[PDB]
């Protein structure tokens, strides 16, 4: 308990066993990752796509990180580079998760601004065209670096097997990367080729051959087939409506005092209903990447 | 680390040796207490409180518990009556903390407003009014109930010393109901006569002949004088200016990636102020009560 950085606080999070109704007698297991300091799982992985990028010569001291993000990614790498001191440029879209730059910023990163109509694809071509303004510089990308998926490969997914009782009939997670899911999906199947592996999708996500438009919950959604599902076995990709999210996020916050945020809901939802079609007293993983509190400015918690 | 709830999580915060630059090469730890589930020292009182209410008994099965709040107190609250599945009333000023309020709102508190302009002693009134209209009742009533400086004597302050690596030179905290500060420092000055007790208040508190105006320090600030203070041998009351509180919000984010309230950020700079005026290499222990994540829509990293 006594620690001298916030760093030493990241991962060794949480497995809970969620005291709620379960379809065909089964439980239903949550990591919860807004206990990292950050406030969500992307502590993890701003601190191994740094290691990775200085491990692979592509980073020095004085290099300037440069990388597009919407959300969570920002403030976990911003934490990273802060603990190497090395400087960072986050491009992020204009009006998108409004508490989350405050964040970003807070933690020294500096912030550069593009069209909100173009999404991350923008954020995406404009970090890679301010790199190129920038002899030294290096660009994660998340969203196709291997690195991701690696992060969580090698410390949440080992975590979850030290804490589960019981073997895992099924993983269920949330994609937006994709990283986490075939990150601990790989780690988890390579273990136990049973386990099964489901993607969770938002609404309107491509993943499930489903339409293509906006959706309320934060945090998930597919643009283009993430490039990590290639080191899973995927059962079942489910596509969640906005309505359960929600549903589950205001349920465990009144009941059981979690707050979760809107995907991790979602990851909730999911996993419930996969308990229905799965064999009684199955036992299922997922995961909670960050809390409701970064979404109050969002009345997530209303309607 | 598998858990069955929430509550498994309260305490147990770790203590950390801030890697900052510190007067005299003295050295000062802090509680981060804004890791409990509901996000603050808090979650430890509202236990407590329920407890200590259960025992008394004082409360049953189908009580309403009533009581007045202006901020995390409500949260910690809601969070141990939900635990024991007790019906609960807050009773808070109309606009104070808006993302607190739709927290306690969210674990299934019902909130009753009293004007603005009252305050909490508008809201005090309140709370006793309801609970004479309603005949199975209890007002925890925080800010006289001895078991409000009980609920850290017992776990908090035993928790410092265990992760302490040598003996207190002095304790350091912000005092608004003024029993965190009793509470820990009537435990530390027992196990160690030597050990200072010294009590923090932003600018405009009467703990300090000071005059009477509001503060932008949230969460923190004296009325009347608290009764807890009895139990210490209070060695100093410091006050602290806004801008030096808001400042060090601002340079530990920045610098060590901690995210702290405004009234950590008025402890450290007390406990900053107190190394300078104490002997070489001592050893300074803080709390920090809760997150700056709370305070997103006050612009806390802003100015």
């Amino acid at each position: 308990m006594l620690i001298q950085h916030v760093q030493e606080l990241i991962g060794h999070t949480p497995l809970m066993a969620l005291p709620i109704e379960v379809p065909n007698h089964s439980h239903i297991y949550a990591k919860l990752e807004m206990f990292n300091p950050g406030g969500s799982i992307k502590d993890r992985l701003g601190a191994y796509l740094i290691e990775d990028g200085l491990q692979r010569g592509r980073v020095n001291a004085k290099t300037t990180i440069i990388e597009p993000t919407a959300g969570n990614t920002g403030i976990g790498l911003a934490l990273a580079t802060q603990a190497h001191h090395l400087r960072t440029i986050l491009v992020v879209p204009e009006k998108f998760s409004m508490e989350k730059q405050v964040l970003m910023q807070a933690l020294g990163a500096e912030i550069v601004h593009t069209p909100s109509e173009e999404g991350i694809k923008g954020a995406i071509r404009k970090a890679e065209a301010l790199a190129a303004t920038i002899s030294n510089s290096y660009v994660p990308m998340q969203f196709k670096n291997p690195a991701n998926p690696a992060a969580y490969y090698h410390t949440l997914a080992p975590e979850i097997l030290a804490d589960m009782p019981a073997p895992i009939t099924a993983f269920v997670a949330g994609a937006g990367s994709g990283g986490t899911f075939a990150g601990v999906a790989a780690y988890l199947q390579a273990q136990d080729s049973a386990t099964k592996a489901v993607v969770v999708e938002p609404e309107g996500s491509i993943l499930n051959g489903g339409p293509a438009h906006a959706h309320r919950t934060e945090g998930i959604g597919v643009e283009f087939i993430p490039p990590f599902f290639d080191q899973v076995r995927i059962d079942q990709t489910l596509t969640i409506a906005d309505n359960d999210a929600f549903a589950q996020v205001r349920h465990l916050a009144r009941d059981h005092g979690l707050l979760i945020g809107s995907s991790s809901g979602a990851a909730l939802a999911a996993s419930l209903q996969l308990a229905t079609n799965l064999p009684a007293n199955s036992h299922i993983v997922t995961i909670f990447p960050d809390s409701s509190e970064r979404y109050l400015s969002q009345k997530i918690y209303t309607k």
